[PDB]
């Protein structure tokens, strides 16, 4: 089941603070090593969570990171995930800008996009794809994480298209501004993705607030081409920010057109 005792857990070394709490490196009983992250009460609708939890934790791919199961015991709950030695990949990248071979960051993309092709198959859309929300495991292999999670987020400003840290970044126009989410506008974020891969963790539109990222892309602004991206990788990615979602790549076609670039 998805249900994990507290007698199940046992937690190790304090790894990080995220959004929502502290991340332990722990074990899991006659399982395995895990990434538990405590979840400050208030920060999600664990009602919500916990009622999809039977058909969500089916999903499985060796290039989405696993959420094994929850520790819902007593307040605050916790949420038990395969480890990722290596942490996010938005600092695995920054840590390890300017060692980067051009195909190892082709590579981290193709990890990414086959992932979300098995998202994209099941019908089940990201929300909020970015490289923070990546992770890097054993042999530097990437893996989606937190896929749908934003539809249990509490607060109101990260939500909500018009709330002060709603992440516009990484938004396709229909996303920020009507809240349409769709593969198609988990395509756009996977552009964004690129970009933050091939530029070794620069942050998009840097020099933007929130409203002028909006007026930006309105008037057909786009993310100038990383120095590491070729001009074929770099057309991939204005096809991921097509205004139309309709007129944007699947990603069961974007992962072909990037496999035949990395095996050519
Ligand atoms: C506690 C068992 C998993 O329960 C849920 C419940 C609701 C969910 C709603 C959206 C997405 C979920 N979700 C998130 C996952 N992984 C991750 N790294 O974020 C998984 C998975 N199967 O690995 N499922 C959910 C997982």
């Amino acid at each position: 089941k998805w249900v994990i005792d507290p007698s199940e857990l046992t937690f190790v070394q304090e790894i990080g603070s995220g959004q929502f709490g502290l991340v332990h490196l722990g074990y899991w009983l006659n399982k395995d090593k895990v990434a538990i992250k405590t979840i400050r009460e208030g920060a999600m609708s664990e009602e919500d969570f916990i009622e999809e939890a039977e058909v969500m934790m089916k999903l499985s791919h060796p290039k989405l990171v696993q959420l094994y199961g929850v520790c819902l015991e007593q307040a605050p709950i916790c949420l038990v995930f395969e480890f990722m030695e290596h942490g996010c990949l938005s600092d695995y990248l920054r840590t390890q800008r300017g060692l980067f071979a051009a195909e190892t960051l082709l590579g981290m993309c193709l990890d990414v996009c086959e992932g979300m092709a098995y998202l994209e198959e099941a019908c089940v859309i990201h929300r909020d794809l970015a490289a923070r929300n990546c992770l890097v495991g054993e042999n530097q292999v990437i893996k989606v994480s937190d896929f749908g999670m934003t539809r249990f987020v509490l607060d109101d400003q990260y939500t909500s298209s018009t709330g002060t840290k709603f992440p516009v970044k990484w938004a396709s126009p229909e996303v920020f501004s009507f809240s349409r989410y769709s593969s198609k506008s988990d395509v756009w974020s996977f552009g964004v993705l690129m970009w933050e891969v091939f530029s070794e963790g620069k942050i998009p539109y840097e020099n933007r607030s929130n409203s002028e990222v909006v007026e930006d892309i309105s008037t057909g602004f786009r993310l100038y081409k990383p120095r590491l991206a070729s001009t074929h990788v770099y057309q991939i990615m204005n096809h991921c920010w097509r205004e139309r979602p309709e007129d944007r790549p699947a990603f069961s076609r974007l992962l072909r057109q990037l496999a035949e670039i990395a095996e050519s």
